[PDB]
């Protein structure tokens, strides 16, 4: 009898055993959730199906958020098992390599603008309105992963910092769209960590070993402190909070100047 | 005048209502002077007359979807211009089915595209294009956005994304650009009743609430836009990149008014 | 046996069943923590006793936070009993009656201006540094209440929204300066709710209508909303997170401006 | 026949010929704008007296925002020489170098938290009151001068970073009490800059580099571009801007951080 003691959650964005949304599928689990999964790509089926089954699930459904059908599809087949969820969680980003690596002017091509917003920022507004019966029949919560590059410049981060500060905007939107139904909608602002998501970009340890000494605390997060505090934003400790960003970047974000 | 001799693209003039026309106005008025793009040939009619209250031939299509039309219009530009300081985006576009009910149910994918591809990529495209052409001169780049990116305003729905991701670019194009000595902000206007309001139906009575939530009590005008990003593509503005500034006379500073 | 077990906590600012401090005490104790108390002068004695004597604890120190010898002699007291301490919550706040009722221009003297700075903001720092000692024993955290008039305006307000902005950037700093010791620095922006902190604001009810209307949510927040999310910051779930002010607004941080 | 033909303006804050307020008063006055300026104490009145007469103007008055008196005593003065007033320049800001020379916690001390709060804070609120008559008669306009510190931590900035926090809330609630009057009230947070406000300080220089290393433009500003700026303020071109917080730091604050 964990703190979600009897609730569903929904996690997308499961890539491996690193990704942010693992860390916080099994800090949920770790309380007593009730867990279901998606996957883009059969790719990531197998991966996905009973990776979903450390978690006593077996509801693994294909969702490629860039077709309109997979999606609600996906909520249509969870439908048929479930008959609501106390949230979802959004844990999905994705741009053109090529778009991440150089000069953010000669990069980003119009394409390459699409994909990225596409992917990481429409999508989440897309899955809210597929999610909306469920989440009304049980208000509960949607959450999101955002980055403080979008409130500030990152080398390399370019077409995915504009689409991350797209994504931070439809949280308010959709706190304020799914506030009356009762349904708390936030995101959080992570610190850099190293995951399949550094897959690719030459820059990163350089920027986690930037990140760990400009970092208050000197060290860089972990996916289970990001577990964590998703799990609290998920759960009725937090349900004074909606369109909230919370930073869980040890600090990072506060720091203007340090001791170079 | 302030700006003698130095040089501007205006992009975004549909009416004498423009966020842009009344900039325009502003910066003629200081002695620069000017060229246009006009989206399609509706508006080449409307633009080429536009054009010459100000002295001005420079008239080029510009649609901002079509690749190809960025680059040409900044080709084309370069045949009679050596340089240019300074490229003015006033354009923003959604579905407006999209701007019409509530923010879940009325976003579709596409709408998405096209009002993030129309009101936010398309300054990143016109800022490569214009790269070359704005290094010359030492120019500067600016953008109008709203801060409905970062507040929620009923109705304007996916437009606060765009103008969210908008934002961000500046940032990114300062960083980028800055090194080239090219400034790049953008202008936060109050709302205000331009071509930009039609079909709206709640819009006045939005401006009539900023009217009364406004420190100042009342609403900016095109002009007083104008005035601030004349200053902001001015040599005044030299120590200023990446800025985002405010012209809705403090609306954006109140939490909650008198009832 | 509760996630805060064998954890004490220090609460300063309970004056009432309604203070904010209250119902972050509950939270704190309903998780099996230990509790500590201040009040400010004898008037205020008892109703800390008791207080504490619902929570376990009767260790209850006077502490008044103008006196600069006050502060320090309640942290050695307050040393008498424990080893250690994992966290110090700061729920105080305080100026002039008149200073906040009126325009701000012609209201706020300088002595109003001092004493609202002095009580409200410089506090958080000094009670900081006396309880640096227990606070690295445990690695333990701090934690303040501020309010989102420090960044927007608010009507009757006035120098309260000042000193709030003063002690919103205290967090930064002291989490900065804390940061190293593994003592993590965080604050929560609570919405409006009717406590003594009400008494004499003859505005409220028009500002929690207001807010009622506003907020995503569409309704305001409780004590045991910002009770619960107070001990998430206090808690190990937390351990990523410094620096960080936490909106507890039902979202009304987010809105722009909703059908009036 | 410049942009300010006929305007008139106070400066407060002029300590040398490399004051942030000197090339405030110089770009004003290259424009045709009145002059005038107060001194702090009687040993400056040498320096002061000297500044406004390389302006055409004489009128200089002692003025410590310390005093009441002397606030509303200098505004008293120009009573008589000036029918109104088209805008004030609060360029003052001073703590106790200890507090700016060491760890936060341990050299914040309760008095240098009140001079630093009283002299940087609250001293442009008191001006403010005591300019509002002459400044209804023409409607002009406030204007201070802040820095980032009040967002994000400086180090070696400490208390100054709070008090600029409470500054620039003060802008806000200025700006909404005078903004009925049509009175604007702005601010300029401009980057670090060698000044008067550089004495004492041992890590300015690397400080110094630093910013010209991660400025987007790879340059710290002048006192040019932060004078030219403050003139748009004082300026009818500024008259849809109130509470408004402009940057001029070449852009430093968009950076999350540069290569390495
Ligand atoms: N790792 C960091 O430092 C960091 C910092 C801030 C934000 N974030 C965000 O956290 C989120 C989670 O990342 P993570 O590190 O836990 O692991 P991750 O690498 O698995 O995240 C990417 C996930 O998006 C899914 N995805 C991509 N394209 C898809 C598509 N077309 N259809 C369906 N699904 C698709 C993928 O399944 C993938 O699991 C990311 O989106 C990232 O933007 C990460
Ligand atoms: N009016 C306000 O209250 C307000 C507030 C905040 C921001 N803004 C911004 O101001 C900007 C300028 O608005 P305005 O009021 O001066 O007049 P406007 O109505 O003409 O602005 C829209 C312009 O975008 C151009 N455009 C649209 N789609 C295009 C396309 N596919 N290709 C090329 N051009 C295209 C149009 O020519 C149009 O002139 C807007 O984009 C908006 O983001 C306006
Ligand atoms: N209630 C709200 O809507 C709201 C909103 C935002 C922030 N806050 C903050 O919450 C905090 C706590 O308020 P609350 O509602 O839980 O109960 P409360 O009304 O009791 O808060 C005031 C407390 O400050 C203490 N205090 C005042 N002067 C003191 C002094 N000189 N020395 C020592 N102690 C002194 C008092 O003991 C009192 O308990 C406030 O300080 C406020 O800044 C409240
Ligand atoms: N120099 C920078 O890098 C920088 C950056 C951001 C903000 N600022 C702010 O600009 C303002 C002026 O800084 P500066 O660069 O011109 O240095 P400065 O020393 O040349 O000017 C500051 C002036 O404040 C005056 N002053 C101090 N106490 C006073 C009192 N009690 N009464 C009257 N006058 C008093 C001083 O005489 C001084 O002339 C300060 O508020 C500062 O915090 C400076
Ligand atoms: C920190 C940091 C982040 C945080 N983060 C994970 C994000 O928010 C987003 C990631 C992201 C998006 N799209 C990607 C990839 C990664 C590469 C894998 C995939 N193979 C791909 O094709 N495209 O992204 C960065 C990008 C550059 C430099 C630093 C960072
Ligand atoms: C205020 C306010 C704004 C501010 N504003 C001017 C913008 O930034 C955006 C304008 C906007 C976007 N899309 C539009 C049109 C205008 C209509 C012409 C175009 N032909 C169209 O089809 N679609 O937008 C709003 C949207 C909904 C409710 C209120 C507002
Ligand atoms: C909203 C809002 C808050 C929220 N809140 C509790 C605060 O943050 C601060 C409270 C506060 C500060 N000082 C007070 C009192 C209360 C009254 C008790 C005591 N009688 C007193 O002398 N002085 O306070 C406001 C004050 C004025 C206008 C609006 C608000
Ligand atoms: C950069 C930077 C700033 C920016 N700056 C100019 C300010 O805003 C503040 C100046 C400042 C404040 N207090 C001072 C003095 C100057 C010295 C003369 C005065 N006589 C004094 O006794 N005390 O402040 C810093 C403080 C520490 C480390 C770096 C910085």
């Amino acid at each position: 009898q964990g703190l979600l003691a009897g609730k569903r959650f929904l996690i997308a964005g499961v890539a491996s055993k690193l990704s942010i949304a693992y860390g916080i599928a099994q800090a949920l689990h770790r309380e007593g959730a009730e867990l279901a999964f998606t996957y883009p790509n059969e790719k990531l089926k197998k991966r996905v199906d009973e990776f979903a089954e450390q978690f006593g699930s077996k509801l693994v459904f294909p969702c490629d958020v860039a077709v309109d059908a997979e999606i609600d599809n996906a909520f249509a087949e969870l439908a048929k098992h479930w008959d609501g969820v106390d949230g979802v969680v959004h844990s999905i980003g994705f741009a053109p390599a090529h778009t991440l690596d150089g000069d953010f002017t000669d990069v980003t091509d119009r394409d390459g603008f699409k994909i990225a917003h596409d992917i990481s920022a429409y999508s989440f507004v897309a899955m809210a309105r597929a999610a909306k019966p469920l989440l009304q029949a049980r208000q509960g919560c949607l959450l999101t992963l955002t980055y403080q590059g979008s409130e500030r410049v990152m080398p390399n981060y370019n077409v995915m910092g504009m689409a991350k500060a797209s994504l931070e905007a439809g949280v308010r939107y959709l706190a304020s769209s799914l506030g009356v139904d009762g349904i708390r909608v936030n995101a959080i602002s992570a610190g850099p960590i190293r995951t399949l998501a550094a897959s690719g970009i030459k820059s990163f340890r350089k920027m986690l070993d930037a990140n760990e000494k400009v970092a208050p605390l000197k060290r860089n997060v972990t996916i289970e402190e990001v577990g964590n505090a998703a799990l609290f934003l998920c759960s009725p400790w937090a349900s004074g909070i909606t369109g909230e960003i919370l930073y869980v970047d040890a600090g990072f974000n506060t720091v203007g100047m340090s001791q170079s």
